[PDB]
């Protein structure tokens, strides 16, 4: 049911926010700061800004309804950068890589 598979969504988040995938994941680790990083038309492109904290503290406020508003979410926040920068830039293929690592695990979703 849904509780079992927010679990495996728990651990998906967890691996995505540990040691062993930090040389990629850590762009998305916390909102994006837009002013600090210059981009000044980032919030008239990006309508709904996405990052791992954000999925973290949802999760743990039990806003996730089910599996697929959490999977969402996560590609949410890989389809901003694929929407915000140009498709050579280094953090895009940082996303393709952290995303890879989502959607195969998401994919041993649970019944
Ligand atoms: O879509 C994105 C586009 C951009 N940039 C900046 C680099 O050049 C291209 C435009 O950055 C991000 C980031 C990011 C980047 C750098 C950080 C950061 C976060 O947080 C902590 C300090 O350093 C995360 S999604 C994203």
């Amino acid at each position: 049911g849904p509780m079992e598979q927010l679990k495996h969504c728990n651990g998906i988040l967890k691996e995505l926010l540990s040691k062993k995938h930090a040389a990629y994941a850590w762009p998305f680790y916390k909102p994006v700061d837009a002013s600090a990083l210059g981009l000044h038309d980032y919030h008239d492109i990006i309508k709904h800004p996405m990052d791992l904290s954000t999925v973290k503290r949802k999760m743990e406020n039990r806003d996730y309804r089910d599996a697929q508003e959490f999977a969402a979410d996560v590609r949410l926040m890989f389809s901003n950068c694929y929407k915000y920068n140009p498709p050579d830039h280094d953090v895009v293929a940082m996303a393709r890589k952290l995303q890879d690592v989502f959607e195969f695990r998401y994919a041993k979703m649970p019944d």
